[PDB]
């Protein structure tokens, strides 16, 4: 890997979150190391690990998970992995 | 248009998500739901998937078999029509 | 309640961090009204939804959360969950 980073999704409905979040990964190139789905209270929450072999720019990937967060009613972060490593 | 279960038997989680995910990407289909568990000395995850077009369930079959091969794991492909 | 809110923590091991983070929780007097943890990839992960009967104060909340994660090595990350209810 060149990048590595942590997803993390919060929202009410679960309603096509998977299929949404996935497919933006997806859409940004980026592979999936790992995924999860929880729901917890009255919230759906979904965390993935995300990787890939080249250098990828963060100021862009926030704005652009943020932004595609808000189409679907949920709130998306993205942290680089690089603060563990 | 199309709905299926794609299950994955294997020893080793090793790479094993982004391998199918990435499979699965790459084939135009949508993961609708996705789960996975350690059991026994094996790795299992199963992925409900989907797309707005018809697919062929021969070629999907052989493709995600070949594919599982490769990863040294056993990829079952079945329609969301067997479980009626 | 008056205050509901998820927090979400992040770190490389596991080891003391379900202690930490609840025992965090109940010394601000927050209730834990769900939670869960989960390995992912090479992470320890967690999620934990929170509430009180008395308005908090999130500026302090997501700081306190912030510094007592640094002492466990831990990104811990704290959404009001308002932000899903309310109107505008
Ligand atoms: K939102």
């Amino acid at each position: 890997n060149a990048m590595k980073a942590i997803i993390t999704v919060v929202g009410k409905d679960k309603s096509g979150i998977v299929a949404g979040v996935s497919g933006k990964i997806a859409e940004l190139g980026l592979n999936i190391d790992d995924i999860s789905q929880t729901v917890l209270d009255e919230y759906f929450t979904m965390m993935a690990v995300v990787s890939s072999d080249e250098k990828q720019d963060f100021t862009y990937l926030r704005n652009e998970f943020e932004a595609f967060g808000q189409t679907l009613n949920v709130k998306i972060n993205i942290q680089s992995a690089a603060i563990f490593e």
